[PDB]
């Protein structure tokens, strides 16, 4: 899903939701 951000949250570097 496209919920991850990269401006303030960033969530995580190596995510497993897309890759």
């Amino acid at each position: 899903k496209f919920v991850i951000f990269a401006d303030v949250k960033h969530f995580s570097p190596e995510d497993l939701t897309v890759k």
